């Protein structure tokens, strides 16, 4: 609420449109992490949820968590990913009085072919798999993402844990917002059929567990030892856990 647009566009490189460096940028993408103009958002709103999600800086309300998500990444961070190779490739990125027409062709190649990435972030799902634990580094989970990292990889042969229950484990909310954002089931167990929800209340991280209900977290998964969440609030003595859990009952 405190004046998002002012908040957002004081980031590092988030006065210029990521996309073509129109000046004051009212737009976003929240999973990508950027500030937008009007013409590139609406280009965006063309590609889909999968690669981008388009929300107003100043109509739109806005969480804390995401706010402070958006701070961490920002048009430097991601273009220092999306548009790592332009220079060497010698290609010309739209400027603010460009077509409509080479805009849309540049979109297109930077998010959907991702023409202009290096080649390596060898492993884009192990790799954001260790960059979402402590301590986070949300730039190398972008860049990880970025060359297609699964954000539901299983860390197989081990616990089978994913990058979500990594930053359960890392206390991170921004992490876990990112990957979030991009995706992750908020439900995907480990092999102890233990879910970020079931992490989240036996490390007793209250911030996180009301994360994974208002994110549709299932209220009575039981895991490899038949325990539903409360029963893991009650057992480890957690009066607000149990509380909020009992609530989302209701
Ligand atoms: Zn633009």
């Amino acid at each position: 609420v405190g004046h998002v647009v002012a908040q957002v566009q004081s980031v590092d490189g988030n006065a210029q449109c990521c996309d073509c460096r129109e000046p004051a940028p009212e737009w976003a993408s929240i999973n990508l992490g950027v500030t937008l103009c009007i013409q590139c958002s609406g280009i965006h709103r063309s590609l889909g949820v999968h690669f981008s999600k388009v929300r107003s800086l100043t109509l739109d309300s806005w969480e804390p968590e995401l706010v402070k998500l958006m701070c961490e990444l920002g048009n430097v961070i991601i273009n220092q990913i999306y548009e790592a190779r332009v220079e060497a490739m010698a290609v010309k990125k739209p400027g603010p009085s460009c077509s409509r027409q080479e805009k849309e062709a540049w979109i297109h190649a930077k998010y959907v072919e991702k023409k202009f990435l290096t080649k390596l972030p060898l492993h884009p799902g192990a790799l954001l798999f260790r960059a979402s634990g402590h301590p986070p580094s949300l730039p190398t989970m972008a860049d990880a993402l970025a060359h297609g990292a699964d954000v539901n990889w299983v860390n197989g042969g081990q616990d089978n844990a994913t990058p979500l229950i990594q930053a359960t484990a890392a206390n991170s909310l921004l992490a876990c917002e990112f990957l979030l954002q991009n995706g992750a089931n908020v439900n995907q167990a480990d092999s102890a059929g233990r879910g970020p929800l079931h992490h989240a209340t036996i490390l007793g991280h209250t911030g996180l567990a009301c994360l994974f209900l208002k994110r549709g977290a299932d209220l009575g998964a039981r895991d490899s030892e038949g325990r539903d969440p409360l029963t893991i609030a009650m057992e480890t003595a957690n009066a607000d856990i149990v509380t909020l859990l009992r609530l989302a009952k209701m």
